[PDB]
């Protein structure tokens, strides 16, 4: 009836945690999630889309390579590992990541699907957390009791403030695939934003720009179509060492950095930029292309015209000028935002909050005052750019398991980098 | 005393693998013997820069069982450095690290007996099992081991063309290179004979220092071209169970005019290195003509050591059907390795099937005997082709060995890999 | 009225020769061709197809980088060189090569289109060649007199002997693009052969294998889907040095080699093999693919069935078995064959012939007995695998111009390779 | 005597370019003066392995005129080696070859005067032209040159932080490195200060030999990361006339908080090298912990030379706002180059427009004067941005210089390049 911990969302981070926590003698854990199964970014799962991270950043390998949930074992189980060996590609197709997480989810015993947690509270008598769910299929109430909670509810698709009207006219990157036909039949399309999502889509639509007749535009507030910096000395910043350093900085300094370091976690894989460019070059060989590409351009307002068009007021923040552009179809590749879910109100008072009323996460990813309520991927403001990285999932899950059980279930490296991040006098 | 299910004689990579795959198999009682005091693998051609030509998934166990604790990835984890390796992002291990990894695996195993020279092996009719006579090399103690089955991975040995036996005191085989590098760099002139990978790693190493010491640096080989090892992915399907079960459709040794015909599938230099070699000649040449020669299609038929203080190499340019001669003080004979049955095998001579040439006439499941109990690792260049020296096909073979030794599939064996169909097949 | 030389075809080789010969003081040359303009392999000109050779193997640069016909100048003239610089890709799209040769052809003054030469003779009185043309548009006869002739009439699309019936049912690689729609609407397609043409098409059709419903088969007589060997030490074989060596071999030995060295000039760009494999892997993620891929399989016969199908009798030459396969659509990527054109009869007697009744080409590409009748790309049997290489076009054109004018108009390197090809004794 | 249309003072690459582009222009009478006895370009940071970060098309002339005989490709042809370079297939020239190429261009030009130190420059009111006073360095002879216009490409000079002036006798700037390599490798400890490309080429060079000599090898820089130079193709559009004519929309020096903000577009290390550096640390570490440190975000504020026999470096970790100190025997100060106006320019001080800081307030066509007749090469880091030190934008500038010097477009100037639109623009 009582669990050592209850894990509240089931995305890749909690799924990881589940695969890691299943084999631990003396640990009862359970993971709730409101959907019927694992399905991860179904709407940006393009046929030629792959992860930004090598396959060793699967569910378990960075913490335990021997785990049967490893992507390589997965491959062995489907009798295709030898083909994966021949492929010799560190980067899984997103479709395969998904098929693999699904496999892991079927195999696990600790997951409870179709279970929407509606409310969470602290019972002062019992000294434990009380989690109220609703079966999404049947209505049934349940309560789940646990000493510790970990939240990986995920963040949520975000569109600019000035577009909550018109929402039914545009498509947010996340829904791109469902609406891809509806878009290609328009005569002009525009993608708004410069993240990897934005780029994969822009590439997708370019592939067919002379199959259909469209104009393909790309506008963003970002100064450049920048690459995710992936050179090996910078990849050391993704390390326990660096997280310590970053966590220990002043809280303004962190937020300051997180907006200044967007090229460490938000940019476009550099092969794709180049592929896009090479494709514009190839397409141009037939005749001039109807493409427009703008930079430094914030969407300040939009409006819907009579004939069946948008008019996008933008503002060029570097040369301080405003301007107007129009487009039949629109793809809002503006990314995602966390917001503490509804249920958190019930424990809301027991969670520590910072000046901006966000979780005041501690180095061990705890938000309560007693190391029982943890978060996954709500720490961008407090642990830095490494927070959403599937390749630091095992590391977090390992510091979690160390807090939840008393002990270092999975060894957690203290430093792996050749460089030294903070100031350190010699002697 | 007790009769082992199998004994493995020789702890090369192939038996070291079979050891790690054997260890945790329930009711398998087997043991591995080797002379050497621990694991080492050709420490005298192992240059700072060298590395394996296969991805790291062709480690001791992973292509049969990714969950094994003897996996490379796990070694890396246990050593404290998997994040660094994740940053490295390189399918190819440095030969020195493969070496440390194997040593760590061997130190962790329990089924290996080091310092155990095998002197003689016989079949004990009266007991109906094999009798293996060993010397403990550190005590001197003789000892006898009983086994129903033997798996021999003794490994091949350093080889030079017949015509060179008299000068073996002076020329240095590739295995002896690092130990004489300093010696050879003092000569006026060095020549590197043979155009496999060993030769090229060396030729590159020496070219590096050519502007710095005297020398003339020559490269001569019998081969037609300095050909690359064919690494295109359609062709690696031929290193697969399907292609090996295809190769088991008897041309009864017209598979042997195939084995010299399919030269560039298992011999041949790494593409990168060939190009590296070229780019280096280019860079050195920016300072002057390079005293280099590079010949090709040339069999070394005779050799002599002039009173002058130089070799004279008699070469036969085989395509032009024309003979020539060249000279050289230093001489690195990069002509490979060849398998001869060890001493201890006279003891079961009459028990072993022989090929018309006194090669083990290896059966399809790797047995040399009549009753499926004496097996061999990589003495089948003639029976299984270009694929017998590949660390990638190690787990496949060890898996079929354990099906035979055990009677049951222990590690499944992926036959659903190749897109190609290899045999004729009708519709 | 009289020309120093008349150039009979206008493909890339004679077009090159034309750009090179135009600026030479004291040289009157003229190039006839029966089509209305330059259009080069229109039917294999896929959108993502590019040359196998870097852009410095354009019309002129390997002989004169300062020529205004250089691909880079071309780029400058269209005001897009800075974009070509950003692209940083040595390999022109085939579409761009074409647009560029067309540009060069407009610019030239020495080309005569719509002129089919029907007959050629030696006038014994005049001591010169007499070339009879027909204007393809208007019927008009003309005669052109020249001292020397050079023939770059091109080779011709070839299909296996056993298919001259059925010719109207299949598509030869050369016509692929016109018939691409007609093929994609079939339910099964097969490509016959393993050259670069075969591969580009197989890739093309795979891109859409789940857009349409087809089965995509690939069958070839070749042992493997082999790569064109492009490693830099082998690329030295494409050199004056090597051609000397090769030309000087016995004529059986050459033919022998030309069939043994098909991987030097006939194979698939290795990126494409791998791309094809990666695409089979990606496509397979959705469900098993209806693809079949056969090797060592000669098409011995074919026949057309009632319902609307082919039945291809093949013969697996390695395991000596015949078999039968069927396919609605068929793409015959069997390449091309030279045959001396009709007009050569008129000079036929003055040309030297070899044992097999092919031009007995001399080192300077002459076929007459007096160094006045030259060929371009009819020397495979006598100059080797480098014959069709656009990157040796400038070299040939340069030895031609040296013979035609008295003198070395464009310097012709005697050796550029670090290695030495023939036997060469030291002293 | 005669008054030149322009005189160029300093024969760096930029004026060497303008020389080659100027030479064949009809009715342009101009000449170039330099002290040095011939061309050399920083011979003491030029390591066997170094190479340019730009493709070879950014040679002296090709981006303005591919037909020029001063093109690299033509140099390669004239030297007898273009086939080798075609085999090399490498957009990036070795720094030693760029050097030989420029020297060959300069030896072939007629408009350069070497050994011609320019002592003083004045405006002769009475003649209405500029007066340039020179010393012939080999005769001693004073001499005076007249010119309507001056183009100054004197080049910047080696720079160290202010706080180091006292120890300049002991530490070695990157320019002096090869000459003290042997000296520095004898020390216990070496430190490399600065994280541009120079630093990295050096840091790599030294790491190479780290296992071989004593040393501790440190790397410290002010920069936040060891960032790569941004080479993604969408971003190289910003190095283009369009982006430079965009940059000519006055923020009147808010383009100066851009110039430190756009650090990684023109400073920053080659991607490959960063990774190379990492892979080498990895390989060396296979033998032991490496005595290396690498610090970042650290301004060198003070420095001192202890009696002990060591420097003590006072560093300020700027992000952590914390001071520290480190020590080192050897010290390579890889801190770059800075432009100060030369001596001879006092002579036209009142004639030159100055930026509020005594920098030439460079006008849009590169003029420093009021009457469009004194021009400058690469003293505009503030007026034209990240693009002023790029050999790729050399031909662009020399082309606009020759429009001004000449009144007519001599070499067109490609403004139809970028797919991006850079300024705001409405629809
Ligand atoms: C499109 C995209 C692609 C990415 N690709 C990469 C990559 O290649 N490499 C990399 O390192 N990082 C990547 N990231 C970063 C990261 O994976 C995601 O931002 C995101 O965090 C997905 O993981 P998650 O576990 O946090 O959340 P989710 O996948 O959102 O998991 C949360 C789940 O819980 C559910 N839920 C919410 N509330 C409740 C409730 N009360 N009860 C029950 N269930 C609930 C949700 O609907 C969902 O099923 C990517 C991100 C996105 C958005
Ligand atoms: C240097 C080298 C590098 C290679 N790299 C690659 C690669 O990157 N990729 C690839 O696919 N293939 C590679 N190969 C091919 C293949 O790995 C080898 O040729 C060899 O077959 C592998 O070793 P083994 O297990 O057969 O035995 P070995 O490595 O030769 O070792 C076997 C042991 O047998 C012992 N022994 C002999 N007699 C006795 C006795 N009487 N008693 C006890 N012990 C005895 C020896 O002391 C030795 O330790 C490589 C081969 C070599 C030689
Ligand atoms: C599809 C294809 C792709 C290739 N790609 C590459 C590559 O990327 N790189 C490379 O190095 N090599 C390549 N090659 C090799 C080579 O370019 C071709 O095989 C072929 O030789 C084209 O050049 P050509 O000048 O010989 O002939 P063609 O292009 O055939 O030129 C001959 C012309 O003369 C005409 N003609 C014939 N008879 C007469 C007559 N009596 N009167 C007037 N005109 C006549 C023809 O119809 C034609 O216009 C390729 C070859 C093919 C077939
Ligand atoms: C080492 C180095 C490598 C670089 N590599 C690249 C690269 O790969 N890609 C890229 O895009 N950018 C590169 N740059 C950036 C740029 O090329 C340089 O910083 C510099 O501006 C180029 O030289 P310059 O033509 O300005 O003059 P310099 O190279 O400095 O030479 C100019 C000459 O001025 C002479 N001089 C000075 N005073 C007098 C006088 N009174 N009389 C006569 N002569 C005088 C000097 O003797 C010298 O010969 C590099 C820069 C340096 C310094
Ligand atoms: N591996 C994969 O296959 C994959 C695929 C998709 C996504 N992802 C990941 O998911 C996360 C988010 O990716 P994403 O592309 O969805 O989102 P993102 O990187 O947050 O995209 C935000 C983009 O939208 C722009 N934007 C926001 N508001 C705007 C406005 N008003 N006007 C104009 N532009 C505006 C942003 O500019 P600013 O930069 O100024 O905000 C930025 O360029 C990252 O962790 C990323 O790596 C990964
Ligand atoms: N750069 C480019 O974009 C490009 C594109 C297309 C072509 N090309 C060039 O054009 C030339 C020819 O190219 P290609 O692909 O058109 O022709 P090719 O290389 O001559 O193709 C012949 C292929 O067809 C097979 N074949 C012939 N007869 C057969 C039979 N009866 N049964 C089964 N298979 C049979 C051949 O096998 P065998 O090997 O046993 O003969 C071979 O695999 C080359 O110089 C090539 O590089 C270049």
């Amino acid at each position: 009836t009582i669990y050592d911990f209850i894990g509240i969302g089931i995305g890749p981070f909690n799924l990881g945690l589940a695969c890691l926590s299943e084999p631990v003698e003396g640990l009862n854990g359970v993971f709730l999630d409101q959907n019927p199964g694992f399905d991860w970014h179904t709407g940006m799962m393009l046929e030629s889309a792959h992860l930004q991270t090598p396959f060793m950043a699967d569910l378990v390998t960075l913490a335990d390579p021997t785990s049967p949930y490893s992507l390589l074992n997965f491959m062995k189980q489907k009798g295709k590992l030898y083909s994966f060996y021949i492929r010799e590609d560190f980067f899984l197709m997103r479709k395969e990541y998904n098929q693999y997480c699904q496999w892991a989810a079927e195999r696990l015993g600790n997951l409870r699907w179709n279970t929407r947690v509606e409310y969470v509270s602290y019972d002062d008598n019992l000294q434990c957390y009380r989690v109220r769910s609703t079966d999404t299929v049947s209505g049934k109430q349940q309560e789940w009791l646990a000493h510790r909670l970990v939240l990986g509810t995920g963040p949520s698709a975000w569109s600019p403030a000035c577009s909550q009207p018109y929402r039914e006219r545009f498509v947010h990157s996340s829904e791109y695939l469902l609406n891809k036909e509806k878009l290609q039949k328009k005569r002009s399309i525009t993608v708004l934003g410069s993240g990897q999502s934005a780029a994969e889509i822009y590439y997708d639509l370019l592939t067919d720009i002379d199959r259909f007749g469209y104009q393909l535009n790309w506008i963003t507030r970002a100064p450049r179509f920048y690459p995710l910096e992936y050179t090996k000395l910078t990849l050391e910043m993704t390390s326990p060492e660096w997280i310590d350093y970053f966590h220990s900085l002043p809280a303004a300094k962190r937020d300051e950095l997180n907006a200044s370091q967007k090229n460490l976690y938000k940019g476009i894989n550099s092969s794709l930029i180049n592929a896009i460019y090479d494709l514009l070059y190839v397409k141009q060989l037939d005749g001039k292309l109807d493409v427009n590409l703008f930079t430094h351009s914030e969407l300040t307002d939009m409006r819907w015209l009579a004939e069946g068009e948008f008019e996008l007021k933008l503002h060029q923040q570097e040369q301080d000028r405003a301007y107007s552009r129009r487009t039949e179809g629109l793809v809002m590749a503006t990314g995602y935002h966390y917001q503490p879910p509804a249920f958190v109100e019930g424990i809301q008072q027991r969670i520590q909050w910072d000046e901006k009323d966000r979780y005041d996460v501690q180095r061990n990813y705890s938000i309560d005052r007693h190391n029982q309520v943890f978060v996954q991927n709500a720490e961008l403001h407090t642990h830095g750019f490494v927070t959403p990285d599937l390749g630091m999932a095992c590391y977090r899950n390992s510091v979690l398991l160390r807090e939840i059980t008393g002990r270092e279930v999975y060894p957690v490296e203290r430093q792996i980098a050749f460089q030294t991040f903070p100031a350190q006098s010699e002697m």
